[PDB]
């Protein structure tokens, strides 16, 4: 698939193996600058290659499976320029404290729609959430191994304090097809927040609980390109 973001993204058709519930998550540290710097937070999170290669230089905290449910959070800090502990919601399947003021997080896997039609995803973040969506744009169907670092221009992005603090992505999707998805998050300092929800043209319900929507698929030899059309 093309890497470019599109309104009609390509999806994937898994084989016999049952998709596993939830997304994969990786957590990385994101240190402050040395005492007395102005500002105190590291600006690395906005380097253009930070979401591709830069984050990998940071200390790996965790890699977990099975992230699903409601993945939204709001972490309230009490002090600027200070690492403070907190916990992710239970949905993240990570039962240890981390520096919720300052960390990087990567989620990847597949989104399976329940209805065929236009979906509008709405995102917000403190500090940053970058979203790739579709085969190629995120990664290749059951070939994430060979394509994970080759994602394309973001389908949506949100940066706290910017002219784009919230964003939307509208895409036409087919029910029961599995669409590659990559979420890249950072908190630089202080409060952190992530909101990821959607609506469809089918009804006026907002979906915030991804239990029946987020899945993981094993990579395979020849891939699992979408077979529908
Ligand atoms: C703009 C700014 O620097 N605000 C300071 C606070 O830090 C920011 O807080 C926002 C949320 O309001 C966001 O989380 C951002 O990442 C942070 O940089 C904080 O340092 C506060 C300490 O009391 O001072 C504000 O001025
Ligand atoms: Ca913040
Ligand atoms: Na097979
Ligand atoms: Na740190
Ligand atoms: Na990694
Ligand atoms: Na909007
Ligand atoms: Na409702």
């Amino acid at each position: 698939a093309s890497k470019d973001p599109t309104t009609f993204p390509l999806g994937c058709s898994p084989d016999i193996t049952t998709p596993k519930k939830g997304l994969s998550m990786e957590l990385y540290s994101y240190d402050f600058r040395k005492k007395g710097s102005y500002p105190c937070w590291d600006a690395a999170y906005l380097d253009p290659n930070y979401p591709r290669t830069g984050y990998k230089s940071h200390r790996l905290l965790a890699k977990v499976d099975g992230v699903t449910g409601n993945i939204n959070f709001y972490y309230h800090a009490t002090k600027g320029c200070t690492p403070q502990l907190g916990h992710l919601p239970a949905s993240y399947n990570y039962p240890k404290p981390l520096t919720m003021t300052n960390f990087t997080m990567l989620l990847y896997g597949y989104f399976r729609p329940k209805v065929t039609g236009f979906h509008t995803f709405t995102i917000s973040a403190d500090d940053l959430l970058f979203v790739n969506f579709g085969a190629g744009n995120a990664f290749d169907c059951c070939r994430r191994d060979s394509s994970a670092d080759h994602f394309g221009n973001y389908q949506a992005y949100a940066i706290w304090g910017s002219k784009t603090a919230k964003d939307e992505l509208t895409v036409h999707l087919d029910a029961g097809v599995y669409y590659p998805i990559r979420l890249f998050y950072n908190n630089r300092e202080y409060d952190g927040a992530l909101s990821f929800t959607f609506k469809t043209e089918s009804n006026e319900n907002t979906v915030s609980d991804f239990s029946e929507y987020f899945f993981s698929l094993d990579d395979t030899e020849e891939g699992c390109p979408g077979l529908i059309s």
